[PDB]
């Protein structure tokens, strides 16, 4: 019998809120990274942007205050922690990555706070640009591949 | 004068130990559930994970044995027994809950042994995922809200 | 591309056979050296004899012929090559040794052909006497310790 | 070339230990069954008790546990397997037997686990009572007769 304590805390004062999300039960549904349909072996880098579940556009984070707040954005490694989509039925995997800039250069490194700025009376967009490498080796099995990345807007 | 007996017992043989805790005086400090800063009325479900007081990551329970051991995890209802954080100065309360899975579905029911497995030469993590409902009604007073959940790793 | 030759040979004429073994798949299971149960720190030398997997007694090697053949017996150093039993889960080790005579004197030296005699119409026993030193220093972790010595009856 | 496997095992958890022994090299010296001096033809049954090599008294087996443990005791047939002492120089033999009770009735049958009990915080003695039949026929040659019985405390 090892009984222990867990201090719970919350500082209600002046915070920042994330728009574009829908409450899926008790977990914020931020959006979808839909690469679309594809064949077994694709030569072009498959690339799609996150579509917020609430509006359809990009996640719009706004802060509640008058001074420009600096908030951070961190995305995790997905269900299996290595950014791989898994086929619903078979065990095939599809490696992918999420970048922050339009040219697929600034990568959202696993469990890292990619910095962001936000001014009063404005909503800043969180570009989560997906990208998949060209698979010109083995044709992955037919079906639907999925993953659930947890995006962590933290301060 | 009602004098009575209390039998004390301890079976020293082959037990299981919880890592990630720090001994706060004579009580094991397991960690912190830090939701962060927030405004009076938040529309998004505030959500944070427990951070072990010893390492900063998740509580890592390991069992001192060779064969697999099935240990249980039970969390209580907090200081007031209804999972509410209380403002340090005023009497305002903030209802919350702790879940076990990443999607806020498998709730750690009050005083219930949520089962767990532990295997050869390994430390299993105890995910205590916090979650707070969207308060879009009354703005709670400014300040710090706290609670001390007692996590009970028992066999 | 380094292609090379491996000459395979077998002289079917008049050989010697080892009894008391059971074919585990494609590998001859000769027996078990069961020291039994023990505490963390034992003061007495733990000592047990090999029990053939086929009968339960000692390995009975018999030769096929009329003149007394001189066959040899060689035992290797175990899985890690230093005669140590390893805990199934943890990395603790238990040093041991196998002797040929009842008084733990004639050691089956690693990779050495301890000589043996065998006459016609008779089966000679191969005494593999195990012995473990008294550990009165550190208590090894609880669990099961194992090793697989490969006994090599060769001619 | 008949290569085979010998599984080695040891269960370090909660065992029983035998006191009164001295480690002769790598073999536990339990004691001596000294019948004493005698003439060629003795009419009285020669009778002596085992004297532990460590203390001089009876072998004291204690179990490292709290609850009672039922351990067994087995003695083998001696060097020649028929409980005969042999003269160091000549080939004369002296038949004997080891009993468990003081009245020479409960015989330690060859390779048999004579049961034994052991209790909380106590050392139980292992009475190995020797007994030799009255030789009133042929006078055995002068000299010293010996044998080495292997006592097997097993669980």
């Amino acid at each position: 019998a090892v009984t222990g304590q867990v201090d719970v805390k919350l500082n209600i004062s002046t915070g920042c809120t994330v728009g574009g999300s829908q409450t899926e039960g008790n977990m914020n549904k931020f959006g979808t990274l839909n690469f679309g349909k594809t064949s077994g072996t694709w030569n072009n880098v498959l690339t799609a942007e996150v579509a917020s579940a609430a509006t359809g556009g990009n996640i719009s984070v706004t802060c509640d205050g008058t001074d420009p707040v600096d908030f951070t954005v961190a995305i995790d490694g997905g269900e299996r922690t290595d950014r791989t989509l898994k086929n619903t039925a078979s065990a095939d995997v599809v490696a992918y990555n999420v970048y922050r800039d339009a040219a697929r250069t600034n990568l959202y490194v696993v469990n890292q706070p990619q910095q962001f700025t936000t001014v009063s009376g404005q909503a800043t967009a969180v570009p989560i640009f997906g990208a998949i490498a060209p698979n010109t080796g083995t044709p992955k099995a037919q079906g639907d591949y999925k993953d659930t990345l947890l995006v962590t807007v933290n301060f």
